[PDB]
């Protein structure tokens, strides 16, 4: 909306603000990362949160200077179900990411950069129908993003095979109450996914 | 619309339920004014944490104090209001709600040190969020009554309204917004000069 337009510039404008440091370990994406109390979850206060609410590939392209300049330890990155949402290919949002993994190795070639599979969506709860109507579009991205990964020389991490159901391709719905976001027992899960990384 | 705002109060209630709360916590506590910031980064202070909760309510705050106030927390610094504004809450209500918080929290944790700050002004200047933005003057009504509630309870009224109105118009400085109701990054560095020394208390 114009609501996502001027938060972007609230949390963009406020992430200028505010150093990145060589210990850092940034969560990097859209609403499903801005939902999370990092340092919490983990317990660790090199832990950051950069997620902005309806952010989109090039939105996170668009402000990396502001974290890359930091040259932090880690990025972990969440981004493209926004991007699904409007309609964009698989193959056009993995061209997005290559653009953000390739700025991150140039600008900061020591940090961590660890790519995260995009979550699986359910629209068992009626809400976010552009997004959980291109449920499909999900595994079709992982299954180019982690080849990404193994050609930039990144980590991929596989979130999705612990939040997705079997014989649905959705999200359990007991991570989430609307079929996108989290609940507390969601970023739980992500915790135990991710920490042997954050301790890499 | 408020389907999405009721299941991200779930989304931040449950996660702060899973969230520890300990002896030496400085905890902002309150709507999307508070959630917008990464507040342990802004003061550079591990022991201090985000509560907020976009389109959080008086009564929305009060429900959820359990997972906060049960660790015993060394400050609590409460912002709430503007969203019962919106709902054309008379500001004598919104105060008897912000009571509730502040006998509660007492009760609770006696040792935790609680800060009210004011509700901050807003502009229609951008013409969003119209609930909000129309009803600028209940701000003040709110303020007037927010200080001698402090006060009354022995607990701290810090002003921050008074930094971040333009006392001519009665209206947010646009500097500070880029919609007439949140803060930009130079809102919030506003906000930390204030508030830095009862965070250093
Ligand atoms: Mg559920
Ligand atoms: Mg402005």
């Amino acid at each position: 909306e114009r609501k996502y337009s001027t938060f972007y510039e609230q949390r963009a404008t406020l992430f200028e603000e505010l150093p990145v440091t060589s210990k850092d370990i940034i969560f990097l994406g859209n609403s499903i990362t801005n939902g999370c109390e990092w340092a919490e979850l983990f317990q660790n206060k090199n832990v950051k949160n950069r997620g902005i609410s309806g952010d989109i590939c090039m939105g996170v392209y668009d402000r990396l200077d502001p974290i890359v300049k930091g040259k932090p330890a880690k990025i972990f990155l969440l981004i493209g179900i926004n991007d699904v949402s409007r309609g964009t290919s698989a193959d056009k949002i993995i061209s997005e990411i290559s653009m953000i993994v390739r700025k991150i190795k140039q600008e900061s070639p020591k940090t961590k950069l660890y790519l995260q599979s995009v979550l699986p969506v359910n629209d068992c709860y009626g809400m976010f129908n552009g997004h959980t109507s291109r449920w499909q579009v999900v595994k079709q991205i992982n299954d180019l993003l982690e080849p990404l990964a193994v050609k930039e020389g990144v980590a991929y991490i596989d979130l999705y095979s612990h939040f997705v159901e079997k014989e649905t391709g959705k999200m359990n719905p007991v991570y989430t109450n609307d079929g996108l976001h989290l609940l507390g027992k969601g970023y739980l899960l992500w915790r135990d996914i991710v920490k042997p990384y954050v301790d890499q």
